[PDB]
């Protein structure tokens, strides 16, 4: 019997993200809805929040300076929250060499989180384009900013964030999901919105992980479009140490922001199917995977052998790196509900 159950829930589990990726795959053929417009010229802030990043600081406002966007539409706006090693000692650094570049600096009391930061900046911003980047993320080409620009100058368009490159299932999501209405998932490496609509929700909030994304999310909600754009594209930015913990830290942020968003309002339409069905991606399918690996574990110490069979070819399909990538993804998910429950006293 518990091998039925085994193979049940394998077969569901497995079987959501296909279905899914299939009516992604029918989305992702129809034309954008939307254009962008190249000629389109609004006043951009870009907002770098910073806790001890000194390395990363002085590469990452080169980065921003390299932008081919014409820098009388731009400004930076960089946010240490009351961080020890200097880094707003290094960014004045920067600051010195680079004048013609509109930069204020604004120190916080000490750290109160990203978010909390992020509106601090914000009643510094005078763009009507607010863009949010990570100080550890770099961007790729000297026009990334203005492709996201482009890209938000439709009216319906609120919000636009970058696709991740060097398994694409995930930018396949991305790119489907927008095209449908909004993807439920932003990066920080970009994340650029209306100002007139974070001034409307209003900011950021404290109590979500996922800032980016819960903000994408809300003006999906608001009838606007929050879309992430093939040809935006960043590299992501991986960690180096504690690879594992870091995400984590993510994994948790998304299931803190699915398990806020599905318990909100309706989604138009187009965008209700969306919602939840990444929200059951991220806060349901994971405990299948674990319940049947129980199960059949259960099955074949006390008896059953082609339940230890089923093991075995699950460890041999542990070689192979798509399934690989799928299960930890699962296990980070698993865990992270886990901290999300008792994170929280
Ligand atoms: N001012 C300020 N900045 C902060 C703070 N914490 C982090 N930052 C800055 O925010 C960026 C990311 O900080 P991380 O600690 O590395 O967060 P993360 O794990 O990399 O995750 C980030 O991106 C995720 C989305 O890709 C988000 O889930 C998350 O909220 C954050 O933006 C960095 O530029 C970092 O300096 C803070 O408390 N105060
Ligand atoms: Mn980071």
């Amino acid at each position: 019997l518990l091998e039925a159950i085994a193979i049940a829930l394998t077969a569901a589990h497995f079987g959501a993200p296909l279905l899914y990726y299939w009516r992604a795959k029918r989305w992702l053929k129809k034309p954008w809805d939307v254009a962008p417009d190249p000629t389109y010229r609004p006043r951009v802030t870009v907002i770098v929040p910073t806790y001890n990043e000194a390395p990363l600081i002085e590469e990452k406002l080169d980065n921003i300076y390299e932008q081919d966007y014409p820098r009388d539409k731009l400004e930076v706006v960089v946010v240490d929250s009351a961080s020890t090693d200097g880094t707003p000692s290094a960014v004045r650094r920067w600051a010195e060499t680079h004048p013609d570049l509109a930069l204020t600096l604004v120190e916080e009391t000490e750290r109160r989180g990203k978010a909390h930061a992020l509106n601090t900046a914000l009643r510094h911003a005078t763009g009507e384009i607010v863009v949010i980047t990570d100080a550890d993320a770099l961007w790729p080409a000297r026009d990334t900013l203005a492709n996201a620009v482009k890209w938000l100058a439709d009216p319906t368009v609120g919000a636009v964030s970058c696709v991740k490159r060097p398994r694409d299932f995930y930018n396949v999501l991305r790119v489907a999901e927008s095209k449908a209405w909004a993807t439920p998932i932003f990066h920080g490496e970009l994340a650029a919105f209306k100002r007139e609509l974070l001034e409307r929700l209003g900011g950021f909030p404290t109590d979500v992980g996922a800032d980016d994304s819960h903000t994408a999310t809300k003006i999906a909600m608001m009838g606007y479009r929050a879309i992430t754009p093939p040809d935006v594209v960043c590299v992501e930015a991986v960690p180096k140490r504690g690879y594992h913990a870091w995400r984590i830290r993510r994994a948790q942020h998304l299931v803190q922001h699915f398990a806020k968003a599905i318990r909100d309002g309706k989604a138009p339409p187009p965008f209700k199917p969306i919602l939840h069905a990444e929200a059951y991606l991220h806060l349901a399918n994971p405990w299948a995977l674990p319940t049947a690996a129980a199960a059949l574990a259960a099955a074949a110490a006390a008896g059953s052998l082609p339940a230890a069979a089923l093991l075995a070819t699950g460890a041999a399909l542990a070689l192979y790196k798509p399934y690989r990538t799928w299960t930890t993804m699962q296990a980070y998910l698993i865990a992270a509900a886990v901290k999300n429950l008792w994170d929280k006293e």
